[PDB]
């Protein structure tokens, strides 16, 4: 994808930052194109899809129920909890929590779900067990933010994340019901408008999950395709930029426009 690689490298120039990129064929798993596929980037909230994959594996095993109601309190609420902060009294079901975590990127929802699966170490063990020896979740939201240079906590690589997303959405790891639920939550994503969705022509399918973080971090994982059906996985990460979120959004959108134009 020569024109798209030109745009990915341009994004690095414009942002003064690293950009990682991969296109993966959904059906075959082949890498169609990549840039920095095996460099680490902060995952940010894109891990929330993997988290709910782990939750669904427990549901499939009969050890979790999507309808199970979880009660929590004020002290559970962390920064950016637009859905969970409304249900202190009523609580929320596991299904509602995954919807909040994926479609709104609700941070308390992610913490509550992490607790149900045994925490970050158990999520990382789940990933390791399905063949991803790279992606690691280390911290709950709200844990102390001691800046470490080249911090490897809470990171993935574009190729690892793309392969792992493909396995979750199409592999035999999850039941059909759970695969469909996971992609349905991603299709209902509400906070990724200015990224790939802004470049997407009418009639196209997209299921995605955005992320944002300090130090210029911004990213998206997606399954998308024309004619109402996904046929490709796209993963884009950037970190290090001093640019505003608008500028990072725009570079990702422009990569998306190139992706679509040269589909």
């Amino acid at each position: 994808h020569p024109e798209t690689l030109v745009k990915v490298k341009d994004a690095e120039d414009q942002l003064g930052a690293r950009v990682g990129y991969i296109e993966l064929d959904l059906n075959s798993g082949k890498i169609l194109e990549s840039f920095r596929p095996e460099e680490r980037f902060p995952m940010m909230g894109t891990f929330k899809v993997l988290l709910c994959g782990a939750v669904l594996s427990r549901v499939d095993a009969g050890q979790e129920q999507l309808g199970r109601r979880i009660h929590y309190s004020q002290n559970d609420l962390v920064e950016y909890s637009p859905v969970t902060e409304k249900h202190l009294t009523d609580g929320m079901t596991v299904r509602e929590l995954c919807s909040a975590a994926i479609t709104m990127s609700d941070n308390t929802a992610a913490n509550l779900l992490l607790t149900t699966i045994g925490g970050p170490k158990e999520l990382t063990a789940f990933l390791h067990n399905m063949g991803d020896h790279v992606t690691r979740l280390d911290r709950y939201y709200g844990e102390l933010n001691e800046a470490i240079p080249n911090d490897e906590r809470d990171t993935t690589m574009p190729a690892a994340m793309a392969t792992t997303l493909r396995k979750l959405l199409t592999g035999e790891l999850l039941t059909l019901a759970s695969r469909q639920q996971l992609i349905d939550w991603m299709e209902a994503d509400k906070v990724a408008g200015p990224l790939l969705r802004s470049a997407l022509p009418a009639g196209w399918f997209i299921a995605d999950k955005s992320g944002a973080g300090e130090r210029g971090s911004r990213g998206i994982i997606a399954a998308l395709g024309p004619d109402g059906k996904p046929s490709r996985i796209v993963v884009i990460y950037t970190t290090g930029s001093q640019a505003t979120m608008d500028e990072r959004n725009r570079q990702i959108a422009e990569i998306g426009a190139s992706l679509i134009k040269h589909w």
